[PDB]
């Protein structure tokens, strides 16, 4: 509350560390469904169904231009990529499996880096 603060966590390396995680996601072999925005002219249903499209390139641009206020807003966008994937894709498809794998991969790096 006012004039009553928890001890200051060092957040000065967050930007760099989120960048590294993102690089690791970008370079994973199962990243391909997620590297670029889904082409809303060519994929029927996507525009109407997925209210908030998100992809790694878009996260990368946001990160690089100071549009994440903190590491939670970064993790929200990453998770949105996988949540969107689950909404549109059957679990038993290549893309559906890619999404499960990438989420698992992300969540481990996130825990190991920050928790």
């Amino acid at each position: 509350s006012m004039s009553v603060k928890k001890p200051k966590r060092d957040d000065s390396k967050d930007l760099a560390l989120c960048s590294m995680i993102l690089t690791e996601m970008e370079t994973h072999e199962d990243a391909w469904p997620f590297l670029l925005p889904v082409n809303l002219k060519l994929v029927p249903g996507y525009k109407k169904v997925i209210k908030k499209p998100m992809d790694f390139s878009t996260i990368r641009e946001k990160l690089s231009s100071g549009q994440y206020p903190n590491l939670e807003t970064f993790a929200l966008d990453v998770r949105l990529v996988f949540d969107n994937c689950e909404t549109f894709n059957e679990d038993d498809s290549d893309i559906g499996r890619a999404g499960h794998n990438m989420r698992k991969y992300f969540e481990k790096k996130w825990t190991d880096t920050f928790k």
